[PDB]
């Protein structure tokens, strides 16, 4: 019997090191510095030589135009040998052409109160699919001034910080050289292409590095709330599109075939309470979804093929970059659970079995109290969100009030801005929360664990 | 019997989701960014193009005048279509006219020691109602140079950081356009309108956004301590004055009528130790006070009606903004306690009843020790306030010494400035406090909880 | 018997509120802002309009001269009505005249290794009383270039960050007006008054505010390590020299007489193990030392009397400012222990007596373990000081390694600079320390407390 | 018997204070400020008067050349008396001559995917020993353009942040005076000496201070990842090369002879489970390795002798600086364990023996759980490294994911950049980690300790 348990064990071990290789394989080492250099080049540099603002700092439309005609262009273009081709840092192709796209809301989307109608002529509602503006505003001379559908314009919905944004909109494709684009952008500034109705503008381009082999897909997102102002956000996503270059790449591709066999085998075994059963299900479920993504989605690479035909176009990678994120996310979570499955095999020792039986017994009591706990925890969260949240960034949304309260328990705090927001409840909230939660309530978990642990040591000693 | 308990339960649940809607309803989602853009526009921008100071940074009267003639004016005025009307960010009316007001203390308010009378001619005491200056200083040509009572000048006492300030004072109303105000402020600077005797100056104006429907009331407060210098502070308060625009607004107004019924019903039930009784009282008390505020106070909106008649005046919203703060505060605290009332219904399960009976028993022991605890805790607070508090900001006041000690327990610390203040007690205070409080004393709570918990598990197991 | 215990109790209570008044009385409320404005005026302002350095930032002698001829002069002088008198912020007399003093080390104080004697001509040792330079360097035209003894130059030893400094040295007194001093300082710069041999320079002046009644004594200390460079440090100390102005000042002076009676009475009672006895001794000891300081030291005020005779001199307050620090320190520590003496009276309740008997029993076990603990704790401290401490500021000295380890336990950390210092032990130190100390060892206290607590609840229940 | 235990005790005590002296002796007090001034002079100063970047901030090759021709030269040269000799801060010889060295990778080191070969002409692989470029690029006019082997160029492999770097490379030695070097560096800039193929450049020089007697060896390392950009790093290492100057130096040298005797004696005693035996072994092992380093390695000082002959050369100290690091590291770790050996002697008291027997019993249970713990801990680490690590600095490498998770437990967090990286898993990771690890799992240690402690108090009381 112990042999059969060890029989399935060695099976499991290989499944680890197979999976251990893919992750280490599918992720190059220093990639962090590849994004870091991109980000610092765009995000972190002064919008203009005389200006102190970053891209992260943009407060206004005026700042935005200074960015486009500013550090952005000077970030995208380098000379340097085509010379129509520009190597960022000299190591990185700007791949194809950048694209700017905006989203726009209709005039009468909202309604002015009858009292002020004599005062205010027109309003523009918060962005929504219903309120979107499809009208051909402006000179109507091209794709910049004419709406194009999300189908006709290949693209997908992007999820921003205040809203989700459709792929459709008013877009313009830039040019290969700095001189040509600077003309276009100037024209988009001369004519007013950012108006009261613009909610969001996207700037997307892709970069290819040949030293290591990686694409980098960039999305610079700028939102224009109905309240005025600017909310910048960005995404820098590396990709591995060309999977066969080095022999080591072929080495990995072998495993992805081998790794496919195991899952097929675990599906076989899984055919037929318990916790460890619920574990195996979760692994197999995610393991399939990972492969499903890896094949009929991320292995298509139809875009690259089209792009390499004509290199003057916009290389739309937004989807490919999207799925590999979803892939990496899922792949990681599998790996995590796969490690936890190892505890099933640690019961060899007395002391280990001594512990496992305790935590198994810990569960029913703790879970019962966690409910009691989070009801109180979420009460504060909802309280903090009503008192703060029009003031403090950390409390801005109900999601982030929850996260902030974890940071408080750990000691990450900005107390000053809490007290500035409300000089009465700010202190009361903080004090009472820190008191009841951190002093009394956290200790109530640890009370449960001691009892249930010492109890299990009591009776097992009786045996 | 269990049906009756469940009978009152479903009653309670509806009362939640009713109340859950109002809060979510009465608070728009992204409002945070509406204040954030206002604040960054005024607080966060350099006082002048050549100057590095914010409004938050003001160190002197000279800096203050640079702010008024500086970023303030350039923040309030935009061109842009009336053109007498100015849209901040282009989305936000500057509503009516700004108003500047100062407070002033009499000459002989204080007394010079007889030894130095030959040296120093005149002193000016710390601001107080007694020492306030009602004399018509200066050219005496208008409301700027003539005192006006808090009654005659509609307004209320504001509570600042070093003092409470009456609504009365010397005020001047600005103009609609940047050119006219810049003349006025220049005249207030030419003639000396900020002198030895000025303790505080207020800058108040209101802003209306039509996209979302919200007013924003702004108070820029600047204090001039008797010690010289400047202490800036600010308040940005959104308001919802016009309550019927969208159908969803009508949807909410229905609930506020429905919600009024429940409280009337709970008042009926409450007519006749125990803890849960003390809970219901607290809810009903606050729930009434909330409605009282909501009706005969915040539902008056007499000011708006007067303002819309003549739009060249100062739209005094200070009160309306005040009460909605008090309203939101009270509303939040009710919601908080309403959630806690849910524990009364969690006793269905064994394990829950297992826990409830423990924490009920935890109380008498913990409270007994908390007294023992805070006596020690407050001892340090008073110690730290005497040693520090002339040096370190965090210890500046006895209130904030208490808060600082919570931040220390959690790990939020600036130790450097503590050691700079006193190089001997600074370390001794910090060491001993962290030692006795965090090591020994916190653990004394958790000692109590373990005992009382394991005891309750002992005897209930006997049954 | 319970009456006698209550008889001594009410005696004790009055002693609190008497002492509670003096502290609140002897410390004005907003004084923090009085120093804060002084500090920001001097410390925090750019050394020159074109320079970005503060006084806190000084890296070099060149920076120092830029400070003296820079923000310092522009900080000390204001116009403004004598006009020979200058009111800082317009509220604050510059009192008398500033004074600059330096300390200097002899040439041959150190010894050059025989190998390099052909290379290096001369060395200057670290500052010490033995190596001090009394020679009249330079043009020898005045007190700036001639040594004056600590006796002949009224003054005391000051304790700096790298060394203790005698009051003696080479000093120069500045002038009343900005124009005259700027000439002097220029001459001290033209002629080289800061040379290889200068270890430290002091800048001392006093400021009087008449609105509130307080002096402010300032010491700007700049050290010049033997390694080259600059280490700035500062002290801003308020004082209350004139004790009778307001009636409330007379009100306090009454208590200081009353408060003297109590201590005389407690000395009577104390004439004749136990812990509470050891408490009363400590209070009475400190309470005497406080009064001793308060009378024959701080109540002398002979300097002020001399100063007010001739106001063109340097008002040496360094001692008076020193003692009131020592006074405030001692006064605070008494107050702290006085509160703790209150626990002697909390034994009325069962639960309180229930707790007191536990912590009394906790002592012998905890203290035994604390020894075991700090041996390990200090081991790391000594380890961290050897590995780091040539690199990381926080570990610079063995004293501060101890403090840093407390900050680590609480979560205040700069990990980056630890890893930069040593990329191997840095992580190992941090990991192992956080592991053994925070996981295992802290929990060993709490293990002791639970046992000894639950034990005391066990047997007392048997009674 | 107790005498013999005390007999070995006093032996041990002397061994402490002997060792206590050496450490305090071998480490001068204020050395921290000696490096701090060096670092701030080079690292912390603006690359140019018009530029805001430090050396720490370098983002590009262009920035690098601005640094060399910039603050570096102005940092190395001072006038000041030879005058060919330059005293940094006037206290510090620039010793000999600086040296710049770069490392270079071959053209075809990597391979371009066949699809893009028409596009991209050439690639340069990540630095490795295999891909290193030994070809004489450029004008081939000197050691700057010609490869020199690590043997022929005295030097050792340096371990950088992304790679290990051989001592070999293309180097150039600068000149004694600022004017001459500025010509050389200009020529290295005119001709392109930093190209696509440069992975890393080193700048090494040594500084001698005669006031205190210390050398300071400096390494300024700049890496050029294959992804483009710059990654600066630095090392400032003090040294004591000349060991006999002061009598106190002779005093220490006596102990190093005495200290050699003890280890010889403990080797004698150690000749022949238990834990304390395993302790003594570790001490003796390290104690030997320390002396081995101290004699046939660090006591050679052959370089200094050669250097003092001809002072126009490059004084290569890289090795000497290296070993004293290794020496200080080992010396510290010995001292640490030596303190812990003191617990062997604390068993005199009951309470101490009461504790020792507990922690001895704590071990087997805790260690069993630590395994269970770190499996979970490392699971998160591997998870966080896959999700983050292309984004967040703190997660950049798997090593640092581990360290980051310790900082999270303590409360050191940057949550913002976690949420920006991944807006879904970022919160989930952080929440679940903080929940399971900090709430449940940490408390599982403390559960073990309570049980095993109270158990030992149970049975010992029975005796
Ligand atoms: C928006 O609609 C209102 C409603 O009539 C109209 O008065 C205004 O001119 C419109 N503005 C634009 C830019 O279409
Ligand atoms: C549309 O008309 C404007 C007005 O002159 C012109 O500047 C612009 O170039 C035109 N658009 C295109 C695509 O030619
Ligand atoms: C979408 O993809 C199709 C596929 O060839 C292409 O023809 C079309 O131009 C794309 N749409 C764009 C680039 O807007
Ligand atoms: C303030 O009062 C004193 C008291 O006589 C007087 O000398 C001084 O001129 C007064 N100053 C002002 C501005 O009124
Ligand atoms: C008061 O007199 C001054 C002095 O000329 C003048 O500048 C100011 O305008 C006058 N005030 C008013 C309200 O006209
Ligand atoms: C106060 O309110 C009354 C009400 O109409 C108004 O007449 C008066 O002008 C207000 N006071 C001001 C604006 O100072
Ligand atoms: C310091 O002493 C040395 C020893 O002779 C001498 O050569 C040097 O000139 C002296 N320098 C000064 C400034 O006194
Ligand atoms: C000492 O001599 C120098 C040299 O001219 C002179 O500038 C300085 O003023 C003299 N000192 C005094 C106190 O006059
Ligand atoms: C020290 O105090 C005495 C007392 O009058 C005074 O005469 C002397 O000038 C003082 N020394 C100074 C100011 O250096
Ligand atoms: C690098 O190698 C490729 C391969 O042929 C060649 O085309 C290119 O010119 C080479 N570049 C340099 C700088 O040697
Ligand atoms: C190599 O040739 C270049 C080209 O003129 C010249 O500038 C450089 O000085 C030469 N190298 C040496 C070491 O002379
Ligand atoms: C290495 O050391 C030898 C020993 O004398 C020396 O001759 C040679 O020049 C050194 N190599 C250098 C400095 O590159």
């Amino acid at each position: 019997y112990l042999k059969s348990v060890l029989r399935e064990l060695v099976t499991y071990l290989l499944f680890l090191i197979v999976l251990c290789i893919l992750t280490y394989g599918m992720m190059s080492s220093n990639v962090y510095y590849y994004t870091r250099m991109m980000s610092q080049l765009f995000l972190d540099t002064p919008v203009s030589k005389t200006e102190k603002t970053n891209f992260k700092t943009l407060s206004s439309m005026e700042d935005f135009w200074k960015f486009t005609e500013g550090s952005l262009l000077d970030g995208l273009y380098w000379k340097m040998e085509a010379d129509n081709r520009s190597f960022i840092f000299y190591e990185n192709l700007l791949l194809g052409v950048p694209r700017i796209r905006q989203l726009r809301v209709r005039n009468g989307s909202c309604s002015i109160p009858q009292d002020l109608r004599d005062e205010i002529k027109e309003c523009y509602d918060v962005y929504s699919v219903s309120s979107e503006d499809r009208a051909p505003f402006g000179p109507r001379n091209g794709t910049a001034w004419i709406y194009t559908s999300e189908k006709d314009l290949n693209g997908s919905s992007h999820w921003g910080i205040i809203a989700t944004y459709s792929g459709a909109g008013y877009y313009l494709d830039l040019s290969r050289t700095r001189e040509e684009t600077a003309a276009q952008v100037a024209s988009l500034k001369k004519n007013v292409w950012l108006d009261r109705g613009t909610r969001a503008t996207f700037i997307d381009f892709s970069v290819y590095n040949a030293n290591i082999n990686l694409f980098c897909v960039v999305r610079l997102l700028v939102e224009f709330p109905a309240t005025g102002g600017v909310i910048p956000s960005w995404q820098f996503q590396p990709l591995k599109l060309i999977r066969y270059v080095t022999t080591f790449d072929f080495f990995l591709a072998a495993c992805e075939i081998i790794f496919c066999f195991f899952i097929f085998y675990y599906v076989v075994e899984e055919i037929l309470r318990s916790f460890w059963n619920c574990l195996d299900v979760v692994i197999v479920v995610l393991s399939v979804v990972a492969i499903g993504i890896n094949i009929y989605r991320t292995s298509n690479v139809e875009v690259l093929l089209q792009f390499l035909e004509d290199q003057n176009t916009f290389p739309n990678f937004e989807h490919l970059a999207y799925w590999q994120i979803q892939f990496n996310n899922i792949a990681a979570v599998t790996v995590f659970f796969v490690w936890i499955k190892l505890f099933k095999f640690i019961n060899f020792n007395r002391t280990m079995s001594q512990l496992s039986t305790t935590m198994s017994r810990c569960a029913k009591d703790l879970f019962g109290f966690a409910i009691m706990f989070f009801i109180i925890f979420l009460a504060y969260a909802q309280l903090a969100y009503l008192v703060f949240g029009t003031q403090v960034d950390d409390f801005s949304t109900f999601q982030e009030c929850i996260f902030t309260q974890f940071r408080i328990i750990l000691g990450d705090i900005n107390f000053a801005e809490i007290e500035e927001a409300n000089r009465v409840l700010g202190p009361i909230y903080f004090t009472t929360f820190v008191f009841f939660m951190f002093f009394i309530l956290l200790n109530m978990f640890l009370a449960i664990i001691n009892d249930t642990y010492s109890e299990v040591k009591s009776d097992l000693a009786q045996q």
